[PDB]
């Protein structure tokens, strides 16, 4: 996505909370930014546009912009704000409206939990079949929204990544998976591979290497 | 909602489907309508603005509008067209972007595919940390509904099992993962552990062993 939003932004009731939306000079750096809110699967509604507060929305919501990063601040987080928030703007470089991935804003009803990250190399059984897959297990995190990035050696992998939608497990925390399909030629040629998981203020990165 | 959309619409592969967006004179009747596609609660993409086709969106998407009702027509439904579609415009009585409730498009008759199962033994990084985790990667299956059962040697295992709800990946197929938490001594005390995946009455099972 041309616009980058954080995965999860949470806090207790009455807490000052801030979302961000990062792009480039051809979208956020020169065009107004709108923020839309969607609860469950209900109808989305505009809650901020061009740093201007729409009629009917409370003034706890405030929008600002500095360079290529727009922000939505919620001064006094309340339970009725628990929703997904999407930012969007016009992208003159592509001549189309452009929308970010969305941020899940959660009112904490349970302790915030950073995720456990376990990186699995390709088993010898799979490589004996001329196949290679790496799995990055993301477990026991709340709220259920994370950002995953992969690195070949120390350079990012810009293709081949598949990350599952977080799902709630039996302990009421969330779990997800991110797998990367390779060939035996790449797994041996590279010195290491990395999976990086971002959950609010916590970022965990695991690294594995061929035997 | 100020904009009215049908809740859900279905159609087989190759059918022509038309979604409608109903509004007012101060919003739909006066201003261009944009259509936005959201998948797997992923980043949404605009598929039609002002009845004109953006770049990269195939020709099968066409837009029309007459009076206070705008329409998006999708000829030749494909698996990747299956999504939620939202329409939005500018309202003039109010001064806001307004969004409809969305239309869930379900593409029928998509090809079936058995899941590819990959069972990962506990990594060396976590065995040295006195941990043990088996991960059963399930991918490339349609439809998106599996049932996972584990085995220690030949005995069923339930305690320590968590399975992710399937989610659609970039190939329009589903992916999930089930993980079993063990201690390092359970892991070597047994001959093997197994992960059985059942999809559409047919079973795929994998088996791993220590070191
Ligand atoms: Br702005």
């Amino acid at each position: 996505s041309a616009l980058t939003q954080e995965a999860s932004v949470s806090g207790t009731v009455g807490q000052k909370v801030t979302l961000s939306c990062t792009g480039n000079t051809n979208n956020i750096g020169s065009y107004p930014v709108g923020w839309y809110q969607q609860i469950s699967h209900g109808p989305p509604k505009t809650v901020m546009f061009g740093n201007s507060l729409p009629s009917g929305i409370p003034d706890r919501f405030s929008g600002s912009k500095s360079g290529t990063t727009a922000s939505l601040t919620i001064s006094g987080l309340q339970p009725e704000d628990e929703a997904d928030y999407y930012c969007s703007t016009w992208d003159s470089s592509l001549s189309v409206q452009v929308i970010g991935g969305g941020t899940k804003v959660t009112v904490l009803g349970q302790p915030k939990a950073a995720p456990s990250v376990t990186l699995f190399p390709p088993s010898s059984e799979e490589l004996q079949a001329n196949k290679a897959t790496l799995v990055c297990l993301i477990s026991d995190f709340y709220p259920g929204a994370v950002t995953v990035a992969w690195k070949a050696d120390s350079s990012p992998v810009k293709a081949g990544v598949e990350t599952t939608t977080p799902s709630k497990q039996s302990n009421n925390k969330y779990a997800a998976s991110s797998y990367l399909s390779l060939t035996p030629e790449q797994w041996k040629s590279h010195r290491s591979y990395s999976c990086q998981v971002t959950h609010e203020g916590s970022t965990v990165e695991k690294t594995v290497a061929p035997t």
